[PDB]
């Protein structure tokens, strides 16, 4: 079979929906754990030296940092668009501070549908043309899992346009989410940027707070894979309760709520249309 590897699970996932048991498939950041400077294993260096095709986010989240994944294919000897892709690869790009300058693009492309369809299309483009015998098959099954992501983005853009604007605010410890707000009409706030050094400092917690002070958003959140400590103090500074755990940069273990790249979206759109309807 085509032998393929995927940098994390939400792109090993959106893989699995496309390809099913036609390929040999391999992620290498686990469930649960950061795809921003992870530490490759010698499996993954196997697997990515024996890869028929490699799937990255691209965007800066494995490239940044400690390069991980530029280090894996140079010593792997894999080659850009030929054995490795980048699957963000047509995102309306957003960037750090609005500076559009290669290396401030912002990774965080999944948290929107129209983006996961866009890593969908990209996946099965190319697994198509790795594998031609299975490209029906690739095709059907992106038409059929991009009509189910296409369902789920129109449904939650449909409840986020019917909150009263004044409760609409994501609010997280980290900026992860501008391509959610970007995409369902819900503006960001943060205690820390991407990619700070700090993260939770008397300083950022002080600084939401005097914001959030001055509005009607009814809800904050956590995503489940930050220390929850910053966003506890801001929500007893604000008295604003914290709605729901969410996530951010993997999928649910197999079997749990959110254990795929859609049901790990929906999980999150539920949970946050709900709370900011309180």
């Amino acid at each position: 079979k085509l032998k393929v590897v995927a940098t994390n699970s939400i792109i090993a996932d959106i893989t699995k929906n496309i390809a099913g048991d036609k390929i040999d498939l391999h992620s290498i950041v686990p469930i649960g754990q950061d795809p921003h400077e992870y530490e490759p294993l010698p499996e993954d260096v196997k697997k990515t030296s024996e890869a028929d095709l490699i799937f990255y986010n691209g965007i800066n989240l494995e490239t940044g940092g400690n390069a991980w994944f530029t280090k894996l294919v140079e010593n792997a000897k894999k080659t850009e668009n030929k054995d490795y892709f980048a699957v963000s690869d047509g995102v309306d790009v957003i960037y750090l501070e609005g500076q559009n300058e290669k290396g401030k693009e912002d990774p965080h492309a999944w948290l929107n549908l129209e983006n996961g369809i866009i890593f969908a299309k990209n996946i099965a483009k190319q697994l198509s043309a790795k594998d031609p015998n299975n490209k029906e098959f690739y095709e059907k099954n992106l038409k059929e899992y991009t009509d189910k992501l296409d369902k789920l983005d129109k449904e939650s853009k449909d409840k986020f346009n019917k909150i009263p604007a004044e409760k609409k605010l994501i609010v997280t410890s980290e900026g992860a989410f501008k391509y959610f707000s970007k995409a369902y009409g819900v503006p960001s706030a943060y205690i820390w940027e991407i990619n700070t050094e700090e993260e939770g400092t008397p300083e950022q917690i002080k600084t939401l707070v005097e914001k959030l002070r001055q509005t009607k958003v009814p809800s904050l959140f956590v995503e489940s894979s930050v220390d929850d400590r910053p966003m506890k103090t801001v929500s007893q500074d604000t008295n604003i309760p914290i709605y729901a755990q969410i996530f951010t940069n993997s999928i649910a273990e197999q079997g749990k709520e959110g254990d795929s790249y859609y049901s790990m979206m929906k999980y999150n759109l539920d949970k946050i249309a709900e709370g900011l309807a309180k």
